[PDB]
């Protein structure tokens, strides 16, 4: 479903925008079911809270461009909508290489975002297809950004700023190659969750709606944080390796 | 009851580690009473408590956490009686495929292992406590193919479009080799091996027990058939294993 | 003057390196004055200059170059450069563009495979290009370069050339590719694995500069070679696909 | 002469692969008959010799060696070996061996670093042995190496060094030591990447062989280089720890 110059780019840069996907009677509706969830939040498991959502993660504009990077029998491992307003921001997260202290070590792989590529097609084992249902069209709009080429990076960037003692992101400070990328209401954007990426401080008036939808491998367990391993191994979840939200 | 520089060597290269003499002949035969207190015994940690501080013992950990180096999760823990003529075969394999219906696969995110600055990553590696001795292929001995984990190109899927019946285990091959083990020695394998056992000729019974462990986000060990309708299903779809056509 | 913990994680990443202001406006005047003692290309310049053959052995260019190379090094190729009006420099390299063997299709170019292990980038082939000139708009020819090309898995032009593009995406455009802006002066350290090029340059004047390739001490002098010759005895470079061939 | 599915299975795995009976016991003979002429080592057979020059470009090396090189091939060496009662070689190669640069230490050699890609193996440097007489048991000077050690991901022989060892691994033996058995006629294909050496020969009578070594058209032909010369000119190969550094 993705053409090999899409399939290029998302193996280069670490995600994809795909224009158009939704037209906004899909879109309208779409946030319908945000508005009648109301009864800067989060909006937590919709594919439980919802049948308009629960369709939307199974839909196939979304399936088949996860598949083709992906590449493994698939499970959907999280669903949720987001409302930006001004003011709203967020640090850097992810990067291939941010290290991790253990007990006794430090650590430079995540597995759970650790890709290859293998005959023709890439396995990455995290991916998520933001489905925007505003436009997001310049920087202090809020925008999606992120760190040139840092889903495929072999040096930790993060925690040398943290040793240094900066107390500014990278979002805010910006970087060289840190980038932004602008999109329409109804665009997909599918990300490799080894790139290092954030969202720019929303200066602007008007909220800002988006879903998102994580998937995985079928022996991925849904997203949950955990915060260290488990005293005695049974527990199940992801540990964050160094974010800007640790020291900024 | 860390792994020496060497030990991670031969572990890397050959995707497994025989550590000798780790438990006693006193702990081998409580774990032998425990196990016959109770042919595949599954989920032993649950229904022992023996087999519980089993499986959380640094005996075991230690070197697990040097091949793994993720923060951890028990993923599997079971115990195994060998009787005469049991065979297991071959299994595993790093580039095996996978037909997902629309396309072939060729990697199995599972046991995809990696080495970043030092440290050797592998998401899934089981630790076998062997409970007698096996010193001869007839005892059914561990068997694997040399350097299969790190293998780039696929064996299975050929043989059986050739339309072959027989397994490895039983007719041979030029890479094929065995693995002999006393009581008390654990047997510590990256997945991505491809390995199986020799069938067992001999008399008697052969007992060990099994611990899988992975990254905390990897659901605990159980077969799926394939994805599911509602991408709900979770589990391990297997790649071409000698079960499929022998 | 070793690479800072920042400057390896884009060298890395990026694939290339700005390394603003190495030499000081005296010096490129004395570098830009060597080279007028001869479009145009000027090669072997460490052999027709003892300014040159210095400066492809400054501790300024040796220094970043040993950090992104870890290996016994040795000088491949020296040469200089001038550009003028509507000169224009097509894509080449990229890691996973196609070459025909004949009776096969190959997707690695050995000389430009690169790794990493225990801490260290190991780039086989890297050239440090000296800036003699401003270069800050893409009309006047800046260099350009396709984002992550140098860790692709996909090649990108077989499929245009098979297509029957006849276009250049330096002159056409494309989306990930973007422009490199530099001061005189500065150095740009460049991965080969990088699939780049530069911009038509449709402003009048001549832009300077000086670019030297290093690599293992078992790599041979850059030699242009076209295929494999038939007693194997032929050593040289072959490309892979690039867009001068169908363009 | 193609290699099957299964042989190069076995190859990526193992690091080589014994092809059997690939030369008739005529074309030994005077392959054998050629050598005694040339009267150890017998340095630069295809100079010497229009019969050793044949063979080295004789398909039934080339097709297999392009299997597991797939680049523009170029000839890097050629030679005859004699070897005799009480020769040994002590084990050299080895992915992940270490090398102090002067001021560093580095656990790549770009010169055997080999990847995959797309349905093909990219070995940089590989060698087809041509064995004239059998070899069968390890007493009899046999090929040996250790397994899995043309994709190690750790150094072997630097903590043997450092920890004062005096015996060779070939001598000693160790856990994942392991002999190759050949008849003569059987070419043996070979990853220089692999950890490799041979037994000490205590049998009585000459083995012979000859040995084609081949890479890309870039690298420069086979010749020792004992470090980057000071004007970054010196062409060849440093080798990373050897055995034969502390034995």
């Amino acid at each position: 479903a993705l053409t090999r110059e899409q399939l290029y780019i998302f193996d280069t840069t670490g995600f994809l925008v795909i224009p158009g996907v939704f037209g906004s009677g899909e879109v309208e509706s779409f946030r319908s079911e945000l508005e009648r969830l109301d009864t800067t939040r989060r909006y937590p498991d919709l594919p439980a809270a919802s049948p308009v959502f629960a369709r939307l993660a199974l839909d196939d504009r979304l399936l088949a461009p996860v598949r083709d990077v992906v590449n493994q029998p698939l499970r959907l491992l999280e669903g949720y909508g987001l409302r930006r307003t001004k003011d709203s921001v967020l640090y850097l997260h992810g990067g291939n290489s941010e290290l991790l202290d253990l007990g006794d070590r430090q650590v430079g792989r995540d597995l759970s975002i650790t890709h290859t590529y293998h005959d023709g097609k890439l396995y990455c084992p995290y991916v998520k297809a933001l489905v925007y249902l505003s436009d997001i069209q310049s920087p202090e709009d809020g925008s999606f950004c992120y760190v040139q080429g840092s889903h495929k990076a072999n040096f930790p960037l993060l925690r040398e700023r943290a040793e240094r003692g900066e107390n500014t992101s990278l979002v805010d400070s910006g970087f060289p190659t840190l980038s932004d990328v602008f999109v329409r209401s109804g665009d997909v954007l599918l990300l490799n969750e080894a790139l290092m990426h954030g969202t720019r401080r929303k200066l602007t008036e008007g909220d800002r709606l988006l879903t998102a939808f994580g998937y995985g491998p079928t022996f991925f367990t849904e997203w949950r944080e955990l915060d260290a391993e488990t005293a005695d191994l049974r527990g199940a979840g992801y540990v964050d390796h160094d974010v800007e939200e640790d020291f900024v």
